[PDB]
C-alpha cells in the first residue's frame, strides 16, 4: 500500500504549489481501467539541496502523524513523491472568500476548534510547524477541515523545547511571532502565535484588502523584516476584524503576547473557543 508504483500514477491535474515543490491530482490505479482512487502528489522539480532535505525530513514527520485535522499521508513512489489525501473542496483561504454569504461566526468557530485539536496534537508529537496559516489548511466538507503542508516542520531537540533554525524566511514574515523574526527561534508557543492570524484570517474571510500583510504593510510605511518587528515590540497589533466576537479578538491577543511562556497553550486555547 505504501510503495506506490510510478506507472499506476496517472496525472489528472494540477492542484498547488506548498513553500516548496508542487502537488498535482492523479489516479491511482494499477488495475488500469481508472477505478482507482484520486490522491494528491507532492514532487520537487525545480529544488536545491535545502528543499531535498526538508522534503526528506516532511515525508517521515507527516508518516508518524495520526490526527482527523491533519492531512493523512499515504505512502510514497520513487524521482521520489510524496502521496497524501486528496481533500476535493481545496484550502481553507479560497473558500472563505468564495462562500462568504454562506459561513456565519459558529462555522467560523469550528473550523477554529478543529485547527486547534490538530496543533494541540502536533504539540504532543513535539512537532512545530512553522507556517500556519489559512492557505496551507485544507477542506474536507463544509462542517471539516485539515491542517498540511509540513515542508518546514520541525521536530523539537530531544534536550530543548525549541528550535532555532539557520535559514532566514521561507515564508511570508506576516504570520512570524517577535523572537522568530529577531533570533530565529520557533517552538509551539511560535504556533500559537500563529494561530491568533489564522483566527483573524477566519473572521476576515481571507479578505485581501484587510489581511495580514496588507494591514502590517500600511502600519511599517514608506528592510521590511526589520520594521515588522520594531511594530510588534512597541505593540502594534492586526486589529479587530468587522463584526468579530469580543471574546475571540481577545484570544487573538493573548496568542500575540510578546513573552512566549505568556501566550495560551493550544490545550488551553481549546476550551475557550468551544464554550462560546
Ligand atoms: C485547481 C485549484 O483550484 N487549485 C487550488 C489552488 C490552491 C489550492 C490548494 C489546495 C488544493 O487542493 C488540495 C487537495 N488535496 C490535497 N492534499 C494535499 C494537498 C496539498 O499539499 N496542497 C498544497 C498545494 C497546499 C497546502 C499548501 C492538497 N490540496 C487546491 C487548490
Amino acid at each position: 500500500p505504501t510503495i506506490f508504483e510510478e506507472r499506476h500514477l496517472k496525472y489528472i491535474s494540477q492542484l498547488g504549489k506548498g513553500n516548496f515543490g508542487s502537488v498535482e491530482l492523479c489516479r491511482y490505479d494499477p488495475l488500469g481501467d481508472n477505478t482507482g482512487a484520486l490522491v494528491a502528489v507532492k514532487q520537487l522539480q525545480h529544488s536545491g539541496p535545502d528543499q531535498q532535505r526538508d522534503f526528506q525530513r516532511e515525508i517521515q514527520i507527516l508518516k508518524a502523524l495520526h490526527s482527523d485535522f491533519i492531512v493523512k499521508y499515504r505512502g510514497v513512489s520513487y524521482s521520489l513523491r510524496l502521496v497524501m489525501e486528496y481533500l476535493p473542496s481545496g484550502c481553507l483561504r479560497d473558500f472563505l472568500q468564495r462562500h462568504r454569504a454562506r459561513l456565519d461566526a459558529s462555522r467560523l468557530l469550528l473550523y477554529s476548534s478543529q485547527i486547534c485539536k490538530g496543533m494541540e496534537y502536533l504539540g504532543s508529537r513535539r512537532c512545530v510547524h512553522r507556517d500556519l496559516a489559512a492557505r496551507n489548511i485544507l477542506v474536507e466538507s463544509e462542517a471539516h477541515v485539515k491542517i498540511a503542508d509540513f515542508g518546514l516542520a520541525k521536530l523539537l531537540p530531544l534536550d530543548k523545547d525549541y528550535y532555532v533554525v539557520r535559514e532566514p524566511g521561507q515564508s511570508p514574515i506576516f504570520w512570524y511571532a517577535p523572537e522568530s523574526l529577531s533570533d530565529n527561534i520557533f517552538s509551539r508557543q511560535s504556533d500559537v502565535w500563529s494561530f491568533g492570524v489564522v483566527l483573524y484570517e477566519l473572521f476576515t474571510y481571507c479578505d485581501k484588502s484587510c489581511s495580514p500583510s496588507a494591514e502590517f504593510l500600511r502600519m511599517m510605511g514608506s528592510p521590511a523584516l526589520s520594521r515588522l518587528l520594531e511594530l510588534l515590540e512597541e505593540g502594534q497589533r492586526l486589529p479587530a476584524p468587522p463584526a468579530c466576537p469580543a471574546e475571540v479578538h481577545e484570544l487573538m491577543k493573548l496568542c500575540w503576547a510578546p513573552s512566549p511562556q505568556d501566550r495560551p497553550s493550544f490545550s488551553a486555547l481549546g476550551p475557550q473557543l468551544d464554550m462560546l
